[PDB]
């Protein structure tokens, strides 16, 4: 619509991460900043061990008001814009990052 972030960057593969644990009721609609790293493991496979992209990045989706903080552990929070959005790069995905079993 306004807003779209490139492919697999930093800003669409935080929102897009979070997205799948919001949609989880019984494993809270949140993440925190170490859990997130390891979903990105499955959010690419080129992805390597050594290559971290930014992500502090999220910081300043907070103030866009995608993302959501928290008591710190800072749990992070898609907000309406975040889900919209996050809805969108899941389609790229397939929308099977929650549940995957392809092998």
């Amino acid at each position: 619509g306004s807003y779209w972030p490139a492919r697999h960057s930093g800003a669409r593969v935080i929102l897009l991460v979070l997205y799948r644990e919001h949609l989880n009721p019984n494993g809270h609609h949140f993440l925190t900043k170490e859990e997130l790293l390891q979903r990105c493991a499955q959010k690419s496979p080129r992805v390597a061990p050594g290559s971290a992209p930014p992500w502090p990045a999220l910081r300043s989706l907070l103030h866009r008001n995608l993302v959501l903080r928290t008591h710190q552990p800072a749990r992070y929070s898609l907000t309406p814009e975040g889900l919209e959005l996050a809805q969108k790069l899941a389609e790229s995905e397939g929308l099977s990052l929650l549940n995957v079993g392809i092998g």
